[PDB]
């Protein structure tokens, strides 16, 4: 049984049943092993257009967007445009001498401001409203001591990174970061020439929907990409040594764990784990306790040299999961145009990666 058919069988056994189980219109699953890429597509990118999912289909990445924000920040840091010790008022000068200016950029990137929730209010619709939000912001818990997974936290980080590069955030990714990685089908704003490839997302009633991020939400969940581009992104994370110094060091920054919460190490964007890791280890990182509630951070006790990394992402209409293991030179990408439980994504991926070869 050739490897391409072996991987297809495994994906059929573990991911394909999720389609019928959760009435998922379309799915893309990619495996990359030893620099060989395997692409498997299922169902429809648009139900009403009867357009099949293929290698050109653009999906909403949801929170996997934060991996690109982290990479952009690592890039800016290694170019000397920011220091992770800086505070936002250095770059968004209107925030100087406000309480949020006691939080440093690393703490924003890793969700430890001590008073930032998961979501940004939908009532904050303009960029001025965003600035006013952070001028009025007041602390709650000791800065840097509690992880509270937060869109506005990394959103502000993204805004600061862009300012340090004197470019809007969308241009940081589309003109600098995406080209640096050869990602030709990845977008913050999908151009008109690409909309024909942009999947409809489907909500829990299977009604079509696409994301409309707010003024602060692009760095938190505004990126769209295809399966080949995400496999290329995985490939870059598997072999950062290939790239010019600033991008190479940028990727390495996103791999450096900054603190631990139980078995999860919070890196920049990426969630990091000791490898081998149990299934429940990976599932715990997406538990209600870790995702929705504050958790005191602790110093990293076991600092693994053999690691794996992953990140789930969702929008109302899409689900994403990416995971890679450098020592095994393997990674996997799952994209769906319907949100399915994070646990099912992680379990199916775990089953495939541990049975490969
Ligand atoms: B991210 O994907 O983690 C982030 C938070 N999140 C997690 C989940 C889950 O566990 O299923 N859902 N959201 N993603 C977002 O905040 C994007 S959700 C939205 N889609 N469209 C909008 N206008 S907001």
């Amino acid at each position: 049984t050739p490897k391409d058919q072996e991987i297809k069988k495994l994906v059929d056994q573990n991911f394909k049943p999720l389609l019928e189980k959760y009435d998922v219109p379309g799915m893309a699953v990619g495996v990359i092993q030893n620099n060989k890429k395997y692409e498997m597509y299922y169902g429809l990118q648009s139900v009403q257009d009867k357009k099949a999912v293929n290698s050109s289909t653009i999906f909403e990445l949801g929170s996997v967007s934060k991996l690109f924000t982290a990479t952009a920040g690592g890039y800016a840091k290694n170019k000397g445009k920011i220091s992770f010790d800086d505070t936002p008022g250095k770059y968004w000068k209107e925030l100087k001498n406000t309480p949020i200016d006691q939080v440093n950029l690393l703490q924003l990137a890793t969700y430890t401001s001590g008073n930032l929730a998961l979501q940004f209010p939908d009532e904050v619709k303009t960029d001025q409203q965003v600035l006013t939000f952070f001028k009025d912001w007041k602390p709650k818990n000791s800065i840097g001591e509690y992880r509270q997974y937060s869109n506005p936290s990394i959103g502000l980080f993204g805004k600061v990174v862009a300012l340090s590069m004197n470019k809007p955030f969308d241009q940081v990714l589309e003109k600098t970061i995406f080209p640096a990685l050869g990602l030709k089908h990845s977008y913050v704003n999908v151009p008109k020439t690409q909309m024909q490839n942009y999947a409809f997302g489907y909500n829990q009633e299977n009604q079509p929907i696409r994301v409309n991020p707010g003024p602060l939400d692009a760095p938190a969940y505004g990126v769209k990409s295809t399966l080949p581009d995400m496999l290329s992104f995985i490939h870059a994370n598997l072999n950062p040594q290939k790239y010019p110094a600033d991008i190479q060091r940028a990727i390495n920054e996103t791999h450096q764990g900054r603190y631990q919460v139980n078995t999860m190490y919070q890196a920049l964007g990426w969630e990091e784990f000791s490898y081998p890791a149990t299934l429940q280890t990976l599932l715990d990182s997406n538990s209600e306790q870790i995702v929705m509630k504050p958790n005191k951070v602790t110093a990293i006790s076991k600092e693994p040299s053999v690691k794996m990394y992953h990140k789930t992402g969702s929008t109302t209409g899409f689900g994403t999961y990416v995971v890679f293991i450098p020592k095994e030179n393997i990674g996997l990408v799952m994209l769906t145009n319907k949100r399915i439980p994070n646990e099912e994504r992680i379990k199916a991926a775990y089953a495939v990666l541990n049975a490969i070869k």
